């Protein structure tokens, strides 16, 4: 016992999902009665409770993380009534995942004018989980036909307003939308009502 213990060094961080983080390091100090316990925390806010976890070996599996997310990583040895200090902070941004939460917000207004013609405006999902791509649009005059007999409008990019030309006038249209990451599609957004004059 001629305290304190030596604080891991070569903590490092390996990306292996949209939630998962591999966290590995070194003991220099190196069967016995010790253990290690891994600490991680958002990076932003600033201020966050930071989630702990036990380990025997010099590897942990950081698990339930969230997607497109930026996480510090510490270790710490804890060895009978003896420990370490925090070792060196390690840094990992979680992969990417598909939206899970529909474009929110969407209204359909009749354009100037042009009354066979409609202005589709909405607004990005909360649930993004990474880099808005695009949307896709569907509509139809039947709010209960399967979303294959819609009429599909690809709104290529991360713009929040597109136009829909050579509708029937006087006619109840429905309106969905879902958008679009490096991961595929999310969900839809419920159907919006629109009757055309
Ligand atoms: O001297 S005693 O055997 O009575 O135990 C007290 C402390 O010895 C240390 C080092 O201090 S010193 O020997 O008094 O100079 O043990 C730590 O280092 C040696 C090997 O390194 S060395 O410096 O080249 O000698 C290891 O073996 S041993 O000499 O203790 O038998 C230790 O490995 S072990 O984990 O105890 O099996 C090693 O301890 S540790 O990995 O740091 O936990 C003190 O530790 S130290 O100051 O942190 O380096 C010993 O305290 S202890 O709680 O009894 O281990
Ligand atoms: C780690 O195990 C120790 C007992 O060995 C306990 O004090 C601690 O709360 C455990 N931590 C976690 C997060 O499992
Ligand atoms: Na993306």
């Amino acid at each position: 016992t001629g305290t304190p213990m030596m604080p891991p060094v070569g903590v490092q961080a390996s990306i292996l999902s949209h939630d998962t983080i591999r966290i590995t390091w070194a003991d220099n100090s190196l069967t016995d009665s010790r253990y290690y316990t891994v600490r991680w925390k958002t990076n932003i806010p600033a201020n966050t409770k930071y989630k702990n976890a036990n380990a025997t070996t010099l590897s942990y599996l950081v698990t339930g993380l969230k997607p497109n997310t930026l996480y510090e990583f510490s270790v710490m040895v804890t060895k009978g009534r003896r420990s370490s200090t925090w070792s060196m902070t390690a840094h990992g941004a979680t992969f990417e995942l598909v939206p899970t939460s529909p474009p929110k917000d969407v209204t359909v207004v009749s354009k100037e004018g042009k009354p066979r013609t409609i202005i589709v405006n909405w607004q990005p999902p909360s649930e993004a989980n990474g880099k808005i791509t695009g949307y896709i649009i569907y509509y139809s005059t039947d709010v209960n036909a399967e979303i294959h007999d819609w009429v599909i409008e690809p709104v290529v990019g991360n713009r929040l307003t597109h136009q829909i030309q050579e509708l029937t006038l006087d006619t109840p249209y429905y309106f969905k939308i879902q958008a679009r990451n490096s991961k595929g599609m999310g969900p839809m957004s419920e159907a919006v009502q629109f009757r055309t004059p």
